[PDB]
DNA sequence: ATATGACGCT
DNA sequence: AGCGTCAT
């Protein structure tokens, strides 16, 4: 009544780079920009994978994942950057290059997590604290919002995008109740403001694009992200919720897409978020365990406590490549080769990272899959990284996976491997 | 034959 | 420690 929560404590935005590979690929060369765009990794089998799409190349059907050949069946004018390729495997040092650019713009911000090579969230909630007081009184005119959408609006007694999406915006600005600092409503209004502002930044100094979500919390920041895509920011405000997830597919909330989010439709019978209200506390966790149960309690209301941490940088650094199909390795001199190539990139990232970030890595993990098994992994062991030395990463690595293999000549290797993962962890100050 | 990274469970 | 889950 008086002292339920509502998950309005906080500001956080999700900012998506737009199929960023592929904008960085546009930067350098200017004859791909305004095109159908695809980013591909190797080449032989079947034109090679791709792995990020112009927005212009996804309107005829390209997507993630796609064989290359396939693609260009359904677009014959597709463009293709190709990954760089550095001792037989996929190196991508120059998208990583260009994520610590953007999360460097970022930081002049507000507080920055990296959740990937193109995904921050961010944490808004002190500066828009202080952006009030700087404000004063003074209120917020639709020209500081020129590129937010207000999720639900417009509504109530122009068939133009842009046109639409400026009636919902006076409207929401009409209605904005500023005479108190403390309105939830208000502060997300005022971290859309700061947010037009860092990818305004963010597209002058590098020329990257992007989208955003800006909610009180990551899911719901998430959410809204996805909603306005490309290079345009949702406001998805509390009071959105019901409409939203009123007809929100579960699998569509960070981390109900899988096994779980399964799980939440076939045993309660539903479909959409909202469908969970109805149910108490305890009966999600009977179903779900009690953390999952009394997260899913509170996330089909909108509320979610998970924190923006204050890390830029990732804490693992690791390498890995898949041998599919024929290709799998199956002697013990092909899997030695490979773990060094490996560990030659290795070595490189983590001397460049204790020289830009003042750490030392501790801890190597190695990890193998064996063909036949579907898994991500088929086995992990670990043994300390005291030297950045290829050789002794990669002979060590070699140490603590050579017992796996079967086979009765040791010249051979066997089962066949599909794939080799080299990951330093346990980072210490430098 | 759709390269990584974070984190949960035990 | 080592495996399972979810994700970009
Ligand atoms: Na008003
Ligand atoms: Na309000």
């Amino acid at each position: 009544g008086p002292h339920m929560a509502t998950g309005q404590d906080r500001v956080v935005a999700l900012v998506d780079m737009d199929c960023f590979f592929v904008q960085v690929e546009q930067r350098q060369n200017p004859h791909l920009r305004n095109k159908p765009c695809a980013v591909v990794q190797y080449k032989s089998w079947k034109g090679g994978g791709i792995i990020a799409v112009s927005y212009e190349a996804r309107a005829f059907g390209v997507t993630r994942s796609m064989w290359a050949d396939d693609a260009k069946k359904l677009c014959p004018d597709l463009l293709l950057a190709q990954v760089r390729e550095s001792r037989g495997k996929a190196n991508l040092t120059k998208y990583r290059e260009a994520s610590v650019e953007v999360m460097e713009i970022m930081s002049r911000f507000a507080v920055i997590e990296r959740a990937s090579i193109d995904e921050a969230y961010v944490d808004l909630t002190s500066a828009v604290q202080e952006r009030l007081q700087k404000l004063q009184g003074q209120p917020i005119s639709a020209d500081l919002l020129p590129s937010t959408y207000i999720e639900g609006l417009p509504q109530g007694p122009t068939v133009q995008k842009e046109g639409m999406r400026k009636q919902g915006l006076f409207q929401w600005l009409d209605s904005l109740q500023i005479d108190n600092l403390t309105s939830p409503d208000l502060q997300l209004t005022v971290g859309a403001v700061i947010v037009e502002e860092m990818r305004a930044a963010i597209e002058r100094e590098t020329g990257f694009q992007c989208s955003a979500g800006i909610s009180h919390n990551k899911v719901l920041a998430k959410l809204a992200c996805g909603l306005n895509k490309p290079n345009r920011q949702t406001l998805v405000s509390h009071g959105s919720v019901p409409q939203l997830f009123s007809q929100m597919p579960i699998r569509k909330i960070r981390s109900l897409g899988g096994k779980l989010g399964a799980s939440v439709i076939e045993i309660l019978g539903i479909e959409y978020m909202g469908e969970l209200t109805q149910f108490t506390e305890s009966q999600l966790q009977s179903h779900f365990g009690e953390k999952n149960g009394s997260w899913l309690y509170a996330m089909c209301r909108g509320i979610e406590h998970d924190p923006v941490k204050p890390r830029q940088l990732p804490k693992t650094i690791g390498c890995s490549k898949n041998f599919p199909g024929k290709t799998a390795l199956a002697t013990r001199e092909q899997v030695q080769w490979w773990l060094l190539q490996l560990a030659q990139e290795l070595e490189e990232r983590l001397t460049k990272d204790r020289n830009d970030n003042d750490r030392v890595a501790t801890q190597l993990v190695v990890s193998i899959r064996v063909q036949g098994d579907k898994r991500l992994s088929s086995l992990r062991r670990c043994c300390a990284l005291t030297r950045y030395d290829a050789h002794k990463m990669s002979h060590d690595a070699f140490t603590v996976i050579k017992n796996c293999n079967t086979s009765g000549i040791q010249t051979e290797w066997s089962p066949p491997l599909t794939m080799l993962f080299l990951c330093a962890t346990k980072f210490s100050a430098s």
